[PDB]
């Protein structure tokens, strides 16, 4: 279960330069409806550029874009260290005297 | 706002080697209710022993205890900066455009 920002993670680092809506959905494991509101999303906070190419539309990472997919990259990561962090803390949560 | 964790972590560095009540309530900053139900989830956890000495409970920190306080201060530690990483790409997703 992904929340907002690996969704992100998981169309952009799939559209590295270009990604149509096939290597979208494929790639980031969403279907046309979720794919369609992400997109959407991302064009708007500029992290895509938007043009249609033989009646397709065809997304283009940009600057800002890769920005946000390598912060998003390092949150993720950040976020398992935190869960074998806390993992570690709950081992010494235990005891067999009482 | 504490959780549980984090509640420990503070009574844990104030208990080196020793402490008693005042030391607890008044390091960790939390009231005698409070401190009553952790102290006793840490003696029974093994991270403190407990004496009574001149009619008052002493806690002392143990091995376990230790790494326990050592677990917990790295945990805090990566949680703060998993909020710095979320809040670097908040910064990528506004727009002024729309």
């Amino acid at each position: 279960k992904r929340g907002t920002m690996e969704i992100m993670f998981d169309i952009l680092r799939n559209c590295e330069p270009k990604c149509g809506i096939t290597r979208v959905i494929y790639g980031a494991g969403i279907n046309y409806v979720v794919a369609q509101k992400y997109l959407d999303q991302l064009v708007k906070v500029g992290a895509l550029n938007i043009k249609t190419e033989n009646d397709r539309k065809i997304y283009e990472i940009t600057e800002k874009g890769k920005l946000l997919r390598t912060h998003i990259e390092e949150f993720i990561k950040i976020r398992e260290n935190l869960y074998s962090a806390k993992e570690k803390v709950s081992e010494l949560l235990r005891t067999d005297s009482e």
